[PDB]
């Protein structure tokens, strides 16, 4: 795989699987997946630091980003390219360098310039095409998880070495 | 497909999978999903209006009406087809130059009625066969989506244009 | 397809996929599908009352089987066969007059008894074995809507009468 | 089947499908499957006790576990291993008289030293490799209950007796 220095995601329909939950009172949801988790550890175990870019804006991505102790959050985006690009910046990198996972429309211009492309299985057919690397799972299924591993080359010399 | 001027929709087993979620306090909730929101993104970039039309009534549904800057919500709906004849003549336009989706029986008269008739793969077989187009997702897959995509004859060239 | 004068229903595993969700304050939930209305619809169109017989009980199943105005409730259910035999009793019917659809241990000595037996697919093998006519559908799809529609006969014909 | 005198048993990923629900206020939900009470049925029918070991920590398993009569509860558990050996230690137990059911990084350790080691079809390769025997069911589907059910040689015989 390509050297990678920053790995970017998506929430929305990679974290998830597009669900968003309303009740009665103007509360909201998402579910996540355990398994994403990992994929913060896989990154974090490289050296790799881990940013989120959003154009939603919630509390909910707010305490799991704390929780998975995530690098960089950032929610309202409206132009993914330019808040990759101005990170990359700040960090000294190229985007050939990022690997980033999206699954819509808002991610598109920023997965045509990135080193690695992931983008899940449940995703619009003109949104996968941007794909560089297979994926099998959906959203919410832990995708984010498969990209990371992935992107990382983990196998299962790494398993052992972190399982002592 | 022909000139549409209006698409409307159904909500429970079309943006959602018919879930219905109540706790023991008397709140209740829907799960929707982030990928139908392209379903308006693209009427509105064709200049056509949605509107909703639905049986149930909820500060749930208003919540994502809103949100997504629907044009038209109609809800406690009795009488869908007469409902519809009302807008089109509030509008100035014809049932003949509807689009609409839905899938049970309080949605069979209206969907016998319009230009296009759209019917998620997971309704009962007598709404299904009502279906002039086929849609292979399930509601809550992101199947009011397809249904707007596949009636505007959105296509490559059309999401090259939107993502520059 | 033999006379039936009464519907009964289980609700975890058969209303639902078996879910129970949990939050951190002692509330609960449970997700019904809203096509499992129509089950009731259909069993009122032909005169026929439904009952609920749980073992659990929730303000949760309370709401929902009145929402749906359904005919019997009973929770907190621990003698399923001797709760349908009183019920059989108030009505002068008799056992082979009645389907009971459910899904585990607590419903196979009435599913055992019944004129018709109904369990869903997703049901443990030793459950679904009881089981006196197919059923596609897993708990939460819409099995209980599959289930009196095959029990009844509802056919094309009576979808036209209806909406006609 | 070996001798079995202890089920140890993870919960995200076993008891449920990964998912971590998260609101706006802090809150937070699990969806459990009312199908693997059944596992703790059988369990308690043929005398062996139920453990919980899970690295969370919430009001939220901790009410479950209470309700499913779990035997013993340990949360925030950092090393699975260690506290299986503490407990069995109590009780008088050899870890090869031990089934344990996990489905990541932090059960790995100890599904590789139990008597029978059990893996949902959800968990990553390197986990589902550890499994002694073959799971069919994903987390959340009543996985638990399948293992309890082929740990203690649950057969049509048991449930013809259990049934009177
Ligand atoms: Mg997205
Ligand atoms: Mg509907
Ligand atoms: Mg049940
Ligand atoms: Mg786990």
């Amino acid at each position: 795989m390509k050297e990678i220095k920053l790995i970017l995601t998506d929430i929305d329909g990679v974290w998830t699987d597009g669900g968003m939950f309303y009740d009665q009172t103007g509360n909201e949801w998402k579910k996540f997946n355990t398994s994403d988790s990992a994929g913060i550890f896989w990154a974090h175990n490289k050296g790799i630091p881990v940013g989120i870019l959003t154009g939603e804006k919630t509390e909910i991505v707010r305490r799991r980003a704390e929780k998975l102790k995530v690098d960089y959050l950032f929610q309202g985006v409206v132009d993914k390219l330019s808040a990759a690009e101005e990170l990359c910046n700040e960090l000294g990198i190229n985007l050939e360098q990022v690997a980033y996972i999206g699954d819509d429309l808002n991610d598109a211009k920023l997965l045509k310039r990135v080193g690695i492309a992931g983008v899940p299985a449940s995703a619009p057919f003109y949104i996968r095409r941007l794909s560089t690397i297979f994926l099998e799972k959906r959203g919410g299924e832990g995708v984010f998880r498969e990209f990371v591993e992935k992107v990382l080359g983990i196998n299962l010399e790494d398993f052992i070495a972190v399982i002592q």
